[PDB]
């Protein structure tokens, strides 16, 4: 497979600036040598610019709109130029506003992707359901077409279509749910696996459960947005919204190596990451690590092992 | 559902001061106003006044008898009309001893209850099998029925009348078993899951496998016993006897969340909660956040997300 | 049953000196009053003296072979002698080169045995696909008739005869595998399980289909090799090649604990523990305590408790 490397250094999704360091502090991990260690052709599109945008007053409560709405924006074309490339898109966060741009690129090539979403929160408050007004807890809302008509017209954002359908998500990791957006999850019956499903059932059912659902009916791109925060912070600390009880680094291994396995992974996001919430410089590299990680086992990386195809004992 | 909170401020079941501190931090945590966040019309009955009984030497081993003894028997009349009010009891400890007084309390006004003791311990060592002489390991033997013609007439323990069979109860999370309580545990042929069976079955089958045993004959009320031990350390260092290996953050809150989706919780303990053990500030903020998490789960707090009956949308 | 102790404090097969401190510090612990609390009579047949082999430079790449190669010559003996005694062998590492003369020697005795590798690492390159040189990541190759041919004469193992078959051992723990190494596991058709198979299937699953995999056919005695990286780091740091993501303290436990149940546990190895290597007093005391229970179980020790044949209530 080939591989298309976007940096996207943004952060006005929310409140804290460090987020914009992901794609510098994941590069210097290494990550493309390692990629191309794998069964990687690997092009690094390098870091989005994304220029200031000065005047940008909250919309209500809403805030950057422009900001967060050109970025993602701008993501989309990015993203979908890299799919016409026939590699799959690696995208550096940056806030989680920009699955806003991933997804919609992705879905302009491959109109019929279905969403894996990793995360400790459903990131599907509106404008009119969000509390915090931050924008990274809303892309979910800006996708999905069951929702058109429940969005105002936001400033930065007339260019969105939502084009993805509630019914081709899944959700795992959920543990901080605001009322408003379980309300939307029972109301567009949305599926889930939230940490008490994983309790429940096992990493290894829940991957079953939900590659059969995503993929039961026929193949499709896969959409994998994965917020580090989804993770358990005794493994992402260094992240803007951490919350106990997450799932383990072995489950975030897992979830990623049963994705590879299914060789219809299409487009990737790493989100979340912000170094300058380590509170130690060892939870910086034990969250930049663990980054890393998730993201080679996305592109092949098993803990079994790999070999080429060759004798190796001849 | 409605909510009876008691304050049970009580250590002579054990040698360390400080667990005596737990309704007070527990308060602090702002757990009475969490709870009325939740489908709960709450009631505080308040803190026990323990009064001192300074003439209570060992009865042959066993310590401080007339205190616990008194202590429980105050915490049963306090419960029995809690339960008379038609409310669920949410006993704050204190250390563990008081499940004497709270079991019983419940059990006048629901002498059907089950119950659900949840422990790194067995807390069913008699008079006679203790080795520590520390009441705060015996309660479960002074509530058996299937035990009394075992249990010597103890001074402070002649309003006990052990009025719970051995075959309504179920414990989780042992794994620090005394071979007295072994033998005990066998001998009565009492339905228990320790951590061997956590790791072997998973904590959903474990709590399928509880309720089932519990609840397949017929419906009626079930008695939380949460020794705070039972989870692991890394998530409640602060408590007195702390064991390696315990349930998870996570498996605690699924528990919980099990037992509140059956809709027959009727009697709660929050027990063995010392905050002077903690050997830093955060150790203490971890087990009482963890405990009050725990609290809130069994009053219905899940982590795929909560709301109200109403349009969220509109 | 009866208990045969062996300290193998060498480390000649890696570059850390410390791990030959393992014996001493496991036996500071109390292990062997500890052994005798249960059910064992237990003879300690001391610590073996490797006499220094000064001239010893690389075969090819391979390091300190003849030291190595002597070493476990020298345990094989003392190994085959325990086996003769009709005890269990427990062997106190010492670096993992050691299992090439501990399996020998028992497989003198007990041909038929079956083995159980508990390990982050396969341990199964060769003199010719080792990158590192070092022996204590090539002790399986050794020992597999499989692989008889592709082992060249390497100075100090003219006595070694590969008498195990490739189909008589089961790994558990695995997620740091050469490339070379997982070549020979998918080319021979060594039954492992994973880390990712763990997540799987549940370590209840992963020991059912262990045991069955090697006793189906038939009892056989059985030998444990347990390389204490196999545990996460965070449970057992002190150790010289530490891979997160590993195999929890329960985990651990449970293995152990049903391989006792088994009864046909025949021979056990506890390896790569280095004090030496812990950050802190605290890291050493908690790598040797988690040593110590393993080991432990694996000789009757139960989480859910022990006790003799008696009436303890009398
Ligand atoms: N619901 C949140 C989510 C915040 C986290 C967004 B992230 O992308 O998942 O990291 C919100 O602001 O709307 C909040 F209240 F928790
Ligand atoms: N068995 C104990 C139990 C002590 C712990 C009691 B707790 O309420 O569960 O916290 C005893 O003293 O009898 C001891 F030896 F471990
Ligand atoms: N594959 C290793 C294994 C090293 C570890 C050996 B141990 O006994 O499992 O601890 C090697 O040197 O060959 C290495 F590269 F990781
Ligand atoms: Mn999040
Ligand atoms: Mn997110
Ligand atoms: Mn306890
Ligand atoms: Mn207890
Ligand atoms: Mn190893
Ligand atoms: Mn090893």
């Amino acid at each position: 497979r080939t591989i298309g490397i976007i940096g996207a250094p943004f952060s006005k999704g929310q409140p804290r600036g460090g987020v914009e360091e992901g794609p510098t502090v994941l590069r210097k991990a290494g990550l493309l040598e390692k990629l191309k260690e794998q069964e990687c052709d690997v092009k690094d599109y390098g870091d989005l610019p994304f220029a200031d945008i000065p005047n940008d007053s909250p919309f209500q409560i809403v805030k950057n709109p422009r900001s967060v709405g050109k970025a993602s924006e701008q993501l989309a074309g990015k993203v979908a130029e890299v799919k016409k490339n026939g590699r799959i898109s690696l995208v550096l966060g940056g806030d989680h506003s920009l699955a806003i741009g991933s997804i919609s690129g992705h879905a302009r090539v491959h109109p019929d992707l279905g969403v894996i979403w990793v995360d400790a929160h459903t990131d599907i408050n509106t404008p009119l359901t969000t509390t915090s007004g931050n924008l990274h807890g809303q892309p979910v809302s800006f996708l999905l077409k069951e929702l058109k008509g429940k969005i105002p017209d936001v400033p930065g954002f007339s260019w969105v279509t939502p084009c993805i359908s509630a019914k081709d998500i899944v959700y795992i990791g959920l543990r901080d749910v605001d009322p408003g957006e379980h309300y939307i999850l029972k109301t567009l019956g949305i599926k889930y696996f939230s940490m008490t499903e994983v309790d429940r059932l096992g990493i290894g059912k829940v991957m079953e459960e939900t590659l059969s659902y995503l993929l039961g009916r026929k193949k499709r791109p896969i959409h994998l947005s994965f917020d580090v925060d989804g993770l358990d912070p005794s493994f992402t600390p260094a992240t803007g919204t951490p919350v106990v009880g997450g799932l383990t680094y072995r489950e975030g291994l897992y979830i990623t190596e049963e994705i590879y396995k299914t060789g219809l992974l299409s487009g990737l996001d790493i989100m979340e990451v912000n170094p300058s919430l380590g509170k130690t410089p060892e939870e910086v590299t034990r969250t930049v690590n663990t980054a890393v990680a998730i993201t080679l086992a996305c592109f092949g990386l098993a803990r079994e092992g790999n070999h080429k195809p060759i004798d190796y004992l001849n």
